[PDB]
């Protein structure tokens, strides 16, 4: 094997290898970034769902109180107390009880979280396919020993 | 010294061969990953729409019960306490029917939708080629 | 001009093969890590969807119960057209999402068990960060 041609078929292969190395290093970091975004969106959405749930339950508690205050219902009646306890159990889960029973609500999904859920997008990289490497020849030279025909 | 051509060509060809299998398998895998990502992102977008529809319909119901009670003169939505409840519903919001952002297909997908989850076929390590010389 | 030295060539070839095999093993491994993370993300979205369904039916069940209490209390008459639409909206949900135990009685079954709930609040994804492979340097086969 000729040295010149041999180190050419070696530099060619190596250059192709180095492109594949550089591109995969790159693509993997993109893929990692995309995952963090998707995962971030899911955590934001989970927060939004919790916030949504708590506000609906807080509302249920507030309606029973408004109706009681105006004497339309009496929360001491058995069936009404049961509904009230249902709301308190769900609120106890969140909020607090600041003694006076009142439940102070705290959102977990801030305005950035809300915006991310509403209009956030994702960095979606598309890999630029790599061209396969052409087959090589490699030139060969004659050993100086033995008969060389005319 | 002096490496035999024939043999050296075989080593180079074994090497280039495996390399091309790697360029090919990774070329494809990355497009599969890109696809699975798009599906995952579509599922999240569809779930967000479902969450919104679920929330809005419950708030629509709250507004509707308030108006029904007022209508039969049980409550007055302008009274301070009642108006606070009424304002919460307005703030969150067919008279009390909001069209769904998550359609039948959207609902089908978030509940039963499957994924194009490609499992990579491990490429074997390339054996050492012993060049004759 | 000159012939390629055997020992140098074998060297240059093993050197390339060594780097390529590192790439093969590392991509093999990374792709499995990527697949595992996809499954986790997908499972989490599925668990969140289930938690939303449970949240939904519990709120609708509450709506239905208040209507019954108000009716029993005679605050509302379910015969009126508007009150009947409210009742239909709550019954509607129970019928689709709960088991009819007879005579308008329903048993609510949750799709998101403990763990599903923990997973949702717990978070955590096996997020692998690839260790960059170094470019391979030029090997000069004895000569030139």
């Amino acid at each position: 094997a000729d040295l010149k041609s041999t180190q050419a078929a070696i530099d060619q292969i190596n250059g192709k290898l180095n492109r594949v190395i550089e591109k995969t290093n790159e693509k993997f970091h993109q893929i990692e970034k995309e995952f963090s975004e998707v995962e971030g969106r899911i955590q934001d959405l989970e927060k939004y769902v919790e916030d949504t749930k708590i506000d609906l339950w807080s509302y249920n508690a507030e309606l029973l109180v408004a109706l009681e205050n105006q004497h339309t219902i009496d929360l001491t009646d058995s069936e009404m107390n049961k509904l009230f306890e249902k709301t308190r159990r769900q609120l106890r889960e969140n909020a607090e009880e600041m003694g006076n029973g009142s439940f102070k609500i705290y959102h977990k999904c801030d305005n950035a979280c809300i915006e991310s859920i509403r209009n956030g997008t994702y960095d979606h990289d598309v890999y630029r396919d790599e061209a396969l490497n052409n087959r090589f020849q490699i030139k060969g030279v004659e050993l100086k020993s033995g008969y060389k025909d005319w």
